[PDB]
């Protein structure tokens, strides 16, 4: 069928995936208050476009942690991509290479670090890391990322335990993940990881300014403002609503990124107006895989790219450097 | 059937137009957040009527850019009127002549500038203009408007590219329009147009006070606060909500007008209380054409006129000069 | 059937009245924004009950314009009561006599001033007045009210013209009323009426503090904060929301009353906490007549009385003198 | 069936109880505005979790009125437990003994004070008291609570009369309760009860800071911020919304508790962040009994315990002493 926006990709995925797999991907934690809010919050921020600026030649390119990208829209870590499409993470990395954007690989990816680097040798690639109770396997992942040309580590800090998604309980794996992830992870473990690698490290899952300041103090290189796609603690705010406090807190010392609820080009524009360098998408990528593997991911990323180009042009922004805080008001 | 308010005209149009044509007229951009808000915002502004003022002889007349009109309710530019009714823009201009109000003719009208002036020789007529990549045809339209007795140019400034209306993609023309409209349009092109004609020029599609001030600085003669009927950038505010900032910004130097969401006489009263000189209606006119051509447009304009008369009388306003800011609070 | 609250009476009335008659009674003006708000606004004001006050002997009695009543809940003027029940206004006045509360008789009542006084000789009775273009018949009504033992005039000031209720247009009388009511009514006509009678006069339909102050300056004896049951100008605020401004404006010089949306005993308590002396009910009385004439009106008034007694007791109020502004917050 | 959250227990109870019994348990007063708000209010308070704190060993234990409990989640008084399950209050007290939390026994319990103490000899048990018109039976209950090892009296102060639950009227007992409960109860009766027993006394049903201060002045030992599960006066605020004012008012002199709307572990966390020592649950316990008596109550309490453990861990709280006001914002 004819899919023209990200919601059409979700609707198609619901129509072709087994219910248990669609529910795993769609679900948030508990009553899904934050899942609704990640989307509703973007709608509350209103755009104040400038007219007559000359937007004939819109340039979406930017950089993430010193590496050039084609657009401020990157693929976030999502476990279990092979349940959406046989090609899983290799399909995703091939789409990212085509688009000129970066892929954050889950540390629970079915495809190995090496396999993804072999499928996307020229793709910008980052590794998402959990600090596992087994620090030997944690270290081995970081060293493999270094050796295979990955350009940053995104350490997930909001998952001492996995969240309670009610459909997953109504429909093994979760127990095996709980056995592996360390609930004792502290700032001392961040000091260890900062000593372990010279790669840029981003703290993924920060929601408070004081924690963002502590990440800067520990010599990390970025914050990804994230509520884990509303899958961890329900009743946290929308990421777009905490973004301004986090940008204020880090005083320009490190790049700030956002995920959670990005579905449209205007969502990207609002996040950049509030000070994010770039945004990451989770579920939209899975819906792309479910439609048509590599070509479906490419289509989702091209829809977001073109929606973002149009939103930039209609708001009077030739390039991402002129996106400013006066474009948005809540 | 018996149609007694503007929403009844829309419902009738949905019942008789081909789905693709109804959807073209009804649709807003993307998720249609602004389309809903243009209407909902009017409901948030509450009326504080004065009693016992003597409203036996209500006078709705006013002026637009120095020309007398019967009511502060005028017809906005809407392309493709011949898809609603065979008589298209000639039906509309004949209704405007009957009512004593003005018609803004789209520059993509099926009827020529001359043909409309021949159908409505005594009608107040304005030309809506896009600055086309072809500046020769742009100049020719302005000269034809001058020669055929049009009294102002409304230059549309919010359309460097056309918006993404999802139903139009689900259901050629849009490509031909994208080929013609210039995305490079800047304030330098406004200086060119201000030098090209002595007619009054109104900037249509301003949403920011700073842009309104720049339009005054370039010697334009009015601002039409407009989000293009919520068809361009989705997630901009409702026009009624940005109107007060724009009125404040221009410090009484030029007339300020409003379109977007006007469906009822109380909408007209709220816009005038917040400082608009007059309001324009888009979609209601198309629904009038779909019902009964000239007589349907006349009926829609008479419903709005009489709703407005009643709202003025119930709020204690004998004429538009006594409509003041204390009538409304958000 | 078993009707235990005012909404059950409405539901029963919808089930037994001809659609055109139910719609006439239920309807508000235009899109019915104020009709919804008159009810929703009461829900936004929250109650802060005091505990342990000794509410064994609750006393609901008060006074209206110097006359004792059994409860601060009185019957408002509603035209056309004989369309709900053959006994119409005689049923209503007999119920008011039983309850010990007052009845405001519409000046468009089917039963004459004399007939109502004959049915309810010991009932507290007031006359609602329109200043008719025919000042002779206006004067004759006031003199008949004086002669037949009525204790006040409620002059309706929000109806220069009748409102636009869409169902009445979809389903004669309205034209005959428009022919009779004077749209020229001004404060000069209030000076005339204040000279015409020594009875207490209440201005019914004031929504602004400045108009309330003008009513005090003209020697009127009360304000009834009213939007005519949301049937006149749509998009005015809820009466409960403007009540505090009007109470503030009159500085205790005259009694302030409220109608619009009273359906429950807690509505009565909120209006008294915000400074109203008493409240009036319109539609609930008509639903009572539709159920069972006099006995139905008596039942509606007894439900409101007992709901109000319970709300007073649960909030720690022994009598209406201890109802204070700290009981409510918006 | 597989019940994994408290709402699933309610849905199951609706499926197995007679409608009249389900409606008795579910219902709130009048239009049930407060019943909806007790739940909606928790959703408006947002959580600001701290990351990287080391939550490997979460400790939920606390104390209530000097007695250790396993978790800050206790069973509130609910009359008529034997209508949900044959074992009624004996099932409930056996579940509380298993969990290591306390049970507040209704003074209208079917099981006697002695019978409950015999079923749960090692359970933490409190008596909820009404001051009955018969002060002899009131005194006898307090003495029996003392003799049978109960550790506090919760005196209910928001019930001079029972509330108006509309389904109970649509579907005897209520008349017998109205005959027994004294509407004259004042602060003088609290002085009497404070002289009658040396047990800790908690005032249950306070919604105002000034009343909370008066309870402290009368030598009571705690406040239970309660609106009686929204069953008394409708249109009072949600308990979570008045909690902060009550905590502020008592200046740390006495413990403050909350009930009303607790359904999830994040509700418990929000109440403790705003200064409650512990929370009580009413309806969830009845749904547990309806499912499977003692084992159903145990399951409900274990679901709340584990939800609360997870919410504490995901918010960076090792124990209840580190739960602070910066975790929440409205
Ligand atoms: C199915 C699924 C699997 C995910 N797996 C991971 C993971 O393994 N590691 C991780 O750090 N984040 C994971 N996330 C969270 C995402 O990285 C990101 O925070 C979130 O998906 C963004 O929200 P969105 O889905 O609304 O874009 C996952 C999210 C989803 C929906
Ligand atoms: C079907 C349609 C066609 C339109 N065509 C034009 C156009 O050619 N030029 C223009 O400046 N505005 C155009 N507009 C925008 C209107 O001039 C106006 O901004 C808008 O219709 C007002 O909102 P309303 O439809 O809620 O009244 C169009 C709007 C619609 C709905
Ligand atoms: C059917 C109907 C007839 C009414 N007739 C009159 C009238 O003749 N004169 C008048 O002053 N107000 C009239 N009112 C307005 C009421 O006096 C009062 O303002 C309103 O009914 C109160 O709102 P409620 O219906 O929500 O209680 C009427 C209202 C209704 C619903
Ligand atoms: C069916 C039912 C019976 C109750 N019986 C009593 C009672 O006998 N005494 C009392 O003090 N509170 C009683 N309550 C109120 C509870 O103690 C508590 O305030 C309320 O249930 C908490 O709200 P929740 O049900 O949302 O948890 C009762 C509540 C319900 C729902
Ligand atoms: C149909 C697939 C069901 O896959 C699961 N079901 C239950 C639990 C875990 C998984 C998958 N795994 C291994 C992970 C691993 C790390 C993760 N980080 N975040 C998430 C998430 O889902 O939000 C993670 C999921
Ligand atoms: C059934 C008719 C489909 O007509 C189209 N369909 C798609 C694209 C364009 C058109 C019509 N044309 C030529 C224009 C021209 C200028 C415009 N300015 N604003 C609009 C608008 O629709 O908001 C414009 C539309
Ligand atoms: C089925 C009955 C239809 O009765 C009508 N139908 C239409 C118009 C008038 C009436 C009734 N009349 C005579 C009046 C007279 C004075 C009034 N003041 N307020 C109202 C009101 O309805 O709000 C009034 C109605
Ligand atoms: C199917 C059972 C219907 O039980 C009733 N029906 C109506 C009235 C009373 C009861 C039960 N009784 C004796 C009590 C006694 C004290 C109470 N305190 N609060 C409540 C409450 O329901 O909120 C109370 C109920």
């Amino acid at each position: 069928p004819r899919l023209i926006c990200i919601n059409d990709y979700e609707q198609h995925a619901k129509s072709v995936l087994p219910k248990s797999i669609y529910d795993y991907y769609r679900s948030g934690a508990n009553d899904e208050e934050t899942l609704a809010d990640n989307i509703a919050a973007f709608s509350r921020w209103k755009l104040y476009p400038r007219m007559l600026r000359n937007v004939a030649e819109t340039d979406l390119s930017t950089s993430v942690l010193g590496q050039r990208v084609s657009m401020p829209i990157c693929v976030g870590a999502t476990a279990m991509q092979r349940m959406a499409h046989v090609d899983g993470e290799l399909a995703t990395v091939r789409a990212c290479q085509s688009l000129g954007t970066g892929m954050m690989l889950s540390s629970w990816a079915t495809s190995s670090i090496e396999e993804v680097a072999e499928a996307g040798p020229e793709a910008l690639r980052w590794l998402q890391l959990y600090i596992y109770k087994d620090r030997e396997v944690t270290k081995k992942l970081v060293r493999q990322a270094e050796k295979m040309g990955y350009k940053a580590i995104f350490v997930t800090v909001d998952t001492p335990y996995l969240g309670n998604r009610l459909d997953d309980v109504r429909n093994g794996l979760a127990a095996y993940v709980a056995k592996a992830i360390d609930p004792s992870i502290s700032w001392e473990d961040i000091k260890w990881l900062r000593r372990l690698t010279s790669l840029p490290i981003v703290a993924k899952g920060i929601l408070r300014g004081d924690d963002a300041r502590e990440a800067v103090k520990h010599g990390l290189n970025g914050i990804l403002v994230s509520n884990h796609g509303a899958r961890q603690l329900d009743g946290v705010p929308a990421t777009i609503d905490v973004l301004p406090e986090i940008v204020e807190a880090v005083e320009g010392k490190v790049e700030v990124f956002l995920d959670g609820g990005v579905r449209k080009g205007t969502d990207v524009l609002k996040a950049l107006a509030l000070g994010a360098k770039a945004v990451f998408v989770g579920r939209p990528i899975v819906w792309g895989l479910a439609f048509q593997g590599e070509k479906g991911v490419q289509d989702v990323l091209e829809i977001l790219k073109e929606e973002f180009r149009l939103a930039m042009a209609l708001s009077g922004c030739q390039n991402v450097k002129v996106i400013d805080k006066t474009l948005v008001r809540k």
